[PDB]
């Protein structure tokens, strides 16, 4: 049977693929991981496959293991599929030749993804499908949520009897994350299309001990050929079997598909071939268009591999005389992207009429592909047909692009009501415009669309929500741009973005605000907007959500309040059905707190209903006076990128606007200041000691320790309150902790953790706090950092110091971003960073926002992210190129040594040669050099005058989260810390993916919560630091701020310090962890995660061994017994007492156990009387020898794997025995 | 099961080409080389032997459980365990939440306390 | 000048890789294994590159962390080379998409080797270089021992002064090991080649906290597009 | 009457430079490729010169 | 019926031994993150490493199995880094049945290995 559903993409697909599947191997990857984590949550459920079985699904390390283990599970006999996209695909691309070599009939659902190059993007676009084109992979594409069900379906039916394994592809987040009422069928229904024969003969023909067989063999130029060839008859076939189950499948849903389908004027002259998404919007398009008499079509590609020509021109008008061919790709120096090469061949082998084909590029990177781009295509190929143009950007540098004209007339279907919410994070609007979606999909006829775009900003983010109803299906694959209801759930926006742009004449705004009055409203709201609603003759209407909500008893949630205020003005459906329907959803959720909460939310809907009324506004706002524009200064590239990017504008900067390479300027931050924090801690200067230790623990810098001179303080504010500097080194100094309160995000660490009982830090409201720091923080940011005054690697000191890293979009209190800041303070000015892809590069790199800067001086850390994968052979790199190159710059010092430099040059080159890998020394010597050859642009101290930038020994880091530590990465970190080379691995700990979605990794503990482990992970945590410390050489330790800042401190100086590779764990805290108190404990859960023994702080450090002592040391004491409290103060743990309580008692049970082993293993090795010996070098001299050279038998054998250009010389091939047999033969011969 | 480094190492290096070469190329490097060889096998098997006397056990837990359900690590915490980036977006998500940016329980109390 | 000699494609590609790079991060794979071990026997050796430096070579855990370093050397400032083929070079595509996307001199030598299907082979094909075809590295065959020479030596002085990663192919086995009596270069000939500017450029361009810039960046639809485009000059 | 047309640089393909080298007397074309896509229309160096001839509409 | 299905699933019947089989190179160096991955798993399979201490088939190019002193290729004046110890790295886990063996000193170890390794 058939069924009603109102679903995205992903579950779309996912639906059919586990019904499909009898086993599963995934990773986790935007925007695919909802169908992987949607399949795990099903078989957790009960839910059965085709087979009556639950789905086998496991997580492996990587896309390439899980690819790897697709392919292994499909050789033994097993359905089997996989759900990625992008770098994951990119990974699965070796095992996918082997698959479809071996004619698997796998299948792998991807979202198509961009793949990173000059920058990364989880956004939709082909580029990632078509790098595994020549794979032997069959690829299907879907345009919409409705066939990418449909699609799903026939990959799978198609890929068991054709024995060819299939890639549906839909683009990522377009469709993926669009919501669309569709249909989908039942299990049973799927079941019965299974060619049975097939099924069978695959079991038949798979591995089995039973019945062997041996696959994967090494083929010589004798045979190779031929069998690659002999798989012709499958691919031939697959075609018609394709067209044959989209027939089988329309039978059953009343849906047809050919491999590709026309859609337009069956005389068109000017046709467009696509695929994805964009042949909705296209189609909608060439509805409106053909309306009026234009001649224009559009051919959908379905099956994209094989390709069939006949197919092509089976659905091609024979009246078309220009065809464009439009490619969601970028192939640089290709003479044209896929798609158009493979149009053109058709032509060529049909070698009849030739019409004019053109090649287009669109919406890399989920760019907007609209209505008037659309046109735009068509008017290009009735005009100037230019050709290999982009369309959705402005190419001011090439000239490639396509005008585009955004006057163009809606085209959406006649009814169609069109609607966008303007919310703030976790503010729950998106959860109410899904709701509401469910509702009018269960409740109507209508066809029903959602879509939304959140924010690079991870804690107070901008949400926009893109809702469409019809009578008529939604084909608008793009945003709303004319709404016929805009609501602003957040009255801030009103001053900072353009909310009413393209709104309907006539249409609704409604607007959450405390500005009831009208004095009020002409207050607070711009010129601009007043309008456009007086204008545009708006029905604009003023809720204090806030109010009546905190009347209601809800606290000042306004979720429901706005839900109402859709539900009744937006039109969509009448009143009282309206409003019943909201109170029954109301009464079907919640209903856990008795009536009490149901009570309530219903009062709500109630006094949101009677509060709800048209503001009356005055005509005069038609010509409000045009406000003016108080900027402040800033730099841009802030005012000319950034901030345009920031306020949504980023669309319409052009391509000179970017650096070819990708590249962004340090510090981009500082100019942010987002203010968005609710509460923000106040300094009470007569409670405060001094301590630093505010600053220190910050998750965003958003804390300015100062210290001053008394001549530094003359134009200082009246409030810029000052204590006498404590401590012997600070005597006439005064000290001052300032507040960055627009900066802050109101995590409470700070104050959590101020020592006197009598806080110096209290938490207030932001508006109480603003006006007075505000002044006070530009002040205080323009006063001198005295980092000369106290030691850098002290507690005290290091606030003292210039943080490098600040106000980034790491959550509140994020528990990665205080040790990396700190870390600034100690070696940013030299240090290299190689950041692995995950949260830390998220809120590390986010364009436009980048928090990293540089210091007084212009130094800064240099930051990189190559891919997830790669991290610690990226730093490797780093670290090799230097070695290199001041390698070179040795070896001319030493040159100008044995010349007539001067005394002072050769002194100087003398003392840097001698301290060339010391901080201070190669620093020393290296500023004297700079000015002693300052000018200098001739012969050998030319040379060396220009190298100026590689005299301090630099500082190379690598930095990563624990799921690219523990998982993919760990090969290449195992291999870079096994080199025994310079550099500084800094894990972050947060034990679980927490970017993606807080999937479990293999630094998960037992019984916590995550994706994949979610009836708590049965397997216990990787001991990482453990494995590492085998090597005897490499320098190991772990730590936890909250524990202790003098333990984290020394380990930053020692770990940097050591002449080795160094690796360092910290526990990092994290919202996905579920922390019951809040983010703003994290320092205290650090603290107990430390002494209950849960978290052991240790160090390991092999100079130590060479001198008699015993390297490993133990920083924490034993487990003190509170694990159980730790334990149940995170959600992540506690949640599974709640719902399994015998199992999960159990699980902490083992725990405790497990890290009361671990802790006497640690004391174990503390009391080890064994010491590994240790020595960075000691020989080497010039000169190589070969593993062969005068060896008495044969090295190398007979294959042309080891023919080397100086082998083939006769040698004894152990065909005739032993030495000594041989010599006993020749002995027993006699003669 | 097998037995402390009988002195023999010296081999045992020098009877295979792969050591023995570089003792004829480069003489110094290659006997400090198997004398390090020589010190690490040492040092290994007494962390062997260290393994061996140990009373340290890691209770063997072989499988098993499973347990019929599941659960979302977000569902009841009591602030949002979910950010708003479209990374963590799921069809599920989007309910309102405390995003922690008015302070800890205890702090939001406390300021409830004195505004009154 | 120039000097004659008989060797296959392999050594006359490596013979000028090691003249024109600073840095090489290598893994081995049939059949272009031999470039690798030559760079590395030459620079334990002592043999100096046209900077007269000896060549700085680490190998890696694989192609892929291979291709990691080459990236990772690449944007800190130094000419870097690896050599590879098949399987290895699949392994290398995902950082491909980044040398290219960050417009970084580095040059691949590559034995064109069947990619494994229905079976493995370590025999020559063109499979796994147009494996790698939209990638955007250029791409530059070499037909014959000679021209393996003089191409790879084109594909370094190309890369370094167009700032666009370049792919140096030949036919595994038969160019990587035929032999040939050829002609090769000096050394000093080859310096006299180089764009000293280019160069220079590169050099300043690169990673160093002296003067730091962030690569790299996450990007969403607003600007991603233009991103990509821009890079159009330089190809 | 016979010809060929070595490919040196593949990537860019440069329409222009693979003309020059074209003798306009020639009446059959063959692009031999060293590779094999399973399903693709054309291997990759045919659908390169099969792009490189219907541009130039000639 | 049922019946029909079952017996057409004999070749499911008795337990089979899943093995892994790989080099020094393979278990060391590029597949070493994969293998760690499923030996933490906990599932029933069973890797059988034939340490070469070098990668051999390519050309005895060294890997981390390779031990201090040997010369190979890219270890031409001998490995200057001390062998991989990937026994003691997977014993970390406690639950993965970790053994060495070699042939000549002990057939009886040896066999006794596999038993209580399969
Ligand atoms: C943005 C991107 O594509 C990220 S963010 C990252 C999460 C990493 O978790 P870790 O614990 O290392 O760090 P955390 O976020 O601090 O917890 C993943 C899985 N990826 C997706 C992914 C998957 N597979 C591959 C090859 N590349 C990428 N980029
Ligand atoms: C035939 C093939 O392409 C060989 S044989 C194998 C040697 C393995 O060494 P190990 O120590 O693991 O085993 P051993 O030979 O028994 O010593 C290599 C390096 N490869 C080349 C290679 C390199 N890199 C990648 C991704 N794939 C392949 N196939
Ligand atoms: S509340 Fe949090 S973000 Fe604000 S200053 Fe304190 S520690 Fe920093
Ligand atoms: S933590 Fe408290 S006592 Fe310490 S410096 Fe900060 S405000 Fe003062
Ligand atoms: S590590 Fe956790 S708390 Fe920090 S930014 Fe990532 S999701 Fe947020
Ligand atoms: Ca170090
Ligand atoms: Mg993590
Ligand atoms: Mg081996």
């Amino acid at each position: 049977g058939k069924k009603m559903m109102t679903t995205d993409g992903n579950t779309a697909t996912a639906h059919v693929a586990y019904a499909m599947s009898e086993v599963a191997a995934i990773y986790p990857i935007t925007p695919s991981s909802t169908m992987g984590e949607e399949a795990d949550d099903w078989a957790a459920q009960g839910r059965k496959n085709i087979f009556g079985q639950t789905l086998t699904i496991r997580e492996m390390q990587s896309e390439a293991g899980a690819a790897g283990a697709v392919h292994g599970a499909l050789a033994a006999g097993a359905l089997t599929t996989t759900f990625t996209a992008s770098q994951g695909l990119l990974l699965m691309i070796p095992n996918m030749y082997k698959i479809s070599g071996e004619l698997l009939p796998g299948v792998f659902h991807v979202t198509a993804r961009a793949i990173a190059a000059h920058a990364l993007s989880i956004f939709g676009d082909h580029q990632d499908i078509y790098a595994a084109r020549q794979t032997g992979f069959a690829m299907l594409a879907s345009s919409s949520v409705q066939e990418a069900h449909d699609m799903a379906l026939v990959a799978h039916l198609a890929a068991i009897e054709s024995n060819v394994p299939f890639m549906h592809f839909f683009d990522g987040f377009r469709t993926s994350h669009e919501i669309q009422k569709i249909e989908v069928l039942d299990y049973a229904d799927m079941a019965s299309l299974v060619n049975q024969k097939a099924l069978a003969e695959f079991r038949a023909k798979s591995m089995n001990p039973e019945h062997p067989h041996v696959r994967g063999t090494a083929q010589n130029p004798d045979i190779y050929f031929q069998g690659r060839e002999a798989a012709n008859p499958y691919y031939l076939k697959v075609p018609g079997i394709v067209a044959e189950y989209m027939q089988k499948v329309a039978s059953l849903t009343g849906r047809s598909y050919k491999l590709f389908d026309y859609v337009g004027a069956p005389d068109a002259e000017r046709v467009i071939v696509s695929m994805g998404s964009s042949c909705e919007t296209i189609e909608e398009v060439i509805n409106h268009l053909a309306a009026k008499g234009e001649k224009i079509g559009l051919i959908k590609v379905r099956l994209y591999r094989p390709f069939v020509s006949e197919a092509f021109f089976a659905a091609l008008p024979a009246s078309a005389k220009v065809i464009t061919v439009l490619d969601r790709t970028k192939e640089p120096g290709a003479p044209g992207d896929p798609l158009y090469l493979d149009v053109c061949s058709a032509f060529v082998e049909r070698g009849e009429a030739m019409p004019k084909i053109l090649a287009g590029r669109y919406g890399l990177g989920s760019k907007e592909f609209s209505p008037a781009m659309v046109k735009s295509v068509y008017d290009n190929m009735s005009g100037a047909k230019k050709n290999h143009f982009t369309v959705g950007i402005e190419d001011d540098v090439t000239g490639t692009s396509l005008p585009v004209d955004n006057a163009f007339a809606d085209t959406t279907p006649k009814g169609t009501i069109q609607c966008q919410f303007w919310g703030l994070g976790a503010d729950g609007t998106v959860g109410a415009n899904k709701q509401a979606i469910k509702i009018i999909g269960d409740n109507t006829d209508l066809f029903a669309q959602g879509y939304f775009s959140y924010d690079s900003k991870k804690s107070g983010g901008i949400t926009i929500s893109h809702l469409r109803f019809g009578e008529k299906p939604i084909q608008s694959t793009y945003l709303v741009n004319r709404a016929d209801y805009v609501a602003c759930h957040n009255p801030a926006y009103v001053g900072i973005y353009d909310i009413l742009e393209g709104i309907k004449d006539g249409g609704t705004f409604v607007l959450n605000s405390p500005w009831s009055s009208l004095e009020d409203m002409d207050k607070h709201l711009p010129s601009g907007i007043k309008r456009t609603i007086a204008n545009k003759k708006l029905k604009f209407y003023n809720i204090d959500a806030v109010k009546i909500a905190t009347d209601v008893g809800l606290g000042g949630r306004i979720n429901m309040i706005m839900q109402t205020a859709f539900f009744k003005l937006a039109g969509v459906l009448p009143f009282e059905k309206a409003v019943d329907l909201l109170k029954k959803s109301i009464h079907k959720a919640y209903g856990k707190k008795g009536e009490k909460i149901v009570k309530m939310n219903t009062d709500a809907v109630d006094q949101a209903v009677t509060s709800l009324q048209e503001f009356k506004y005055p005509d005069s706002w038609k010509d409000a006076p045009a406000e003016t524009k108080a900027e402040p200064m800033t730099n841009e590239f802030f005012k000319n990128v950034v901030k345009p990017i920031l306020t949504q504008q980023g669309d319409k900067l052009p391509v000179s606007a970017f650096e070819a390479d990708g590249r962004f300027p340090l510090g981009t931050s500082q100019f942010e200041k987002r203010g968005v924090a609710i509460n923000v801690p106040q300094w009470v200067p007569e409670n405060c000691i001094q301590c630093n230790q505010c600053a220190f623990v910050c998750p965003h810098s958003a804390i300015l320790p100062v210290l001053a001179k008394e001549e530094e303080l003359v134009g200082a504010p009246a409030n810029f309150t000052a204590l006498e500097a404590k401590g012997k080194e600070l005597k006439g100094y005064k000290f001052r902790i300032q507040i960055n309160t627009l900066d802050c995000m109101g995590c409470g660490n700070c104050a959590d953790i101020c020592p006197p009982k009598e806080k110096a830090l209290v938490m207030q409201p932001l508006d109480t706090q603003r006006d007075a720091q505000v002044p006070n923080l530009e002040y205080a940011a323009r006063i001198p950092v005295k980092s000369e005054v106290l030691p850098r690697d002290s507690l005290k000191g290091s606030q003292f110091q210039e943080p490098l890293m600040e106000f980034s979009g790491a959550c509140s209190g994020c528990g990665e971003t205080p040790y990396v800041r700190v870390i600034t303070q100690l070696f940013g000015e030299r240090m290299f960073i190689a950041n692995a892809t995950g949260c830390s590069s998220i809120w590390g790199a986010s364009a436009p926002s980048m928090p990293y800067k540089t210091n007084r001086l212009g130094q800064g850390p240099a930051w990189g992210n190559s891919l997830f994968e790669d991290a610690a052979e990226y730093g490797f790199g780093m670290n090799m190129s230097m070695f290199a190159r001041r390698t070179h710059l040795a070896d001319l010092a030493a040159k100008a040594l044995e010349s007539d430099a001067s005394g002072d040059v050769k002194e100087a080159l003398q003392g840097w040669l001698a301290g060339k890998n010391d901080p201070i020394k190669s620093k020393e010597y290296g500023d004297k050099l700079k000015k002693l050859l300052a000018g200098q642009k001739d012969g050998l101290l030319g040379q060396i005058a220009a190298m100026s930038d590689l005299y301090t020994k630099k500082s190379v880091w690598i930095f990563g989260g624990d799921g690219w530590a523990y998982d993919i990465g760990y090969g290449g970190l195992d291999h870079v810390l096994a080199s025994g080379e310079d550099v500084n691995v800094f894990v972050m700990d947060t034990e679980v993916y927490s970017n993606t979605g807080g999937q479990s990794s293999k630094a998960t503990p037992t019984g916590a919560v995550a994706k994949f482990a979610a009836a708590g992970k049965r397997t216990g945590k990787k001991d990482l630091a453990r494995m590492v410390m085998t090597y005897g050489y490499v320098y190991v330790a772990t730590v936890s701020m909250g524990y202790s800042k003098q333990q984290f401190l020394k380990v930053l100086k020692e770990a940097e310090s050591f002449p080795g590779p160094s690796l360092v764990i910290a526990y990092a805290t994290c919202i996905n962890q579920g922390l019951r108190k809040g983010m703003g404990k994290s320092q205290d859960v650090m603290n107990t995660a430390v002494k209950s023994g849960y978290w052991p702080l240790f160090r390991y450090d092999p100079r130590l061994a060479a001198q008699g002592k015993n390297p490993f040391q133990l920083d924490s004491k034993a487990p003190d017994g509170s694990v159980e409290e730790f334990l149940m103060a995170q959600n992540r743990f506690a949640v599974l007492d709640r719902s399994f309580p015998e199992d999960a008692k159990r699980l902490r049970a083992q725990v405790a156990h497990e890290l009361d082993v671990r802790f006497k293993e640690l004391e174990h090795m503390a009391a080890t009387n064994i010491f590994e010996s240790f020595a960075p070098a000691g020989g080497k001299a010039d000169g190589s020898v070969d593993f062969g050279e005068g060896a008495e038998f044969c090295t190398r054998d007979d294959t042309p794997m080891m023919a080397r250009p100086d082998s083939g010389e006769a040698c004894d091939q152990n065909r005739a025995g032993t030495s000594e047999q041989q010599g006993d033969l020749s002995k027993r011969t006699k003669k």
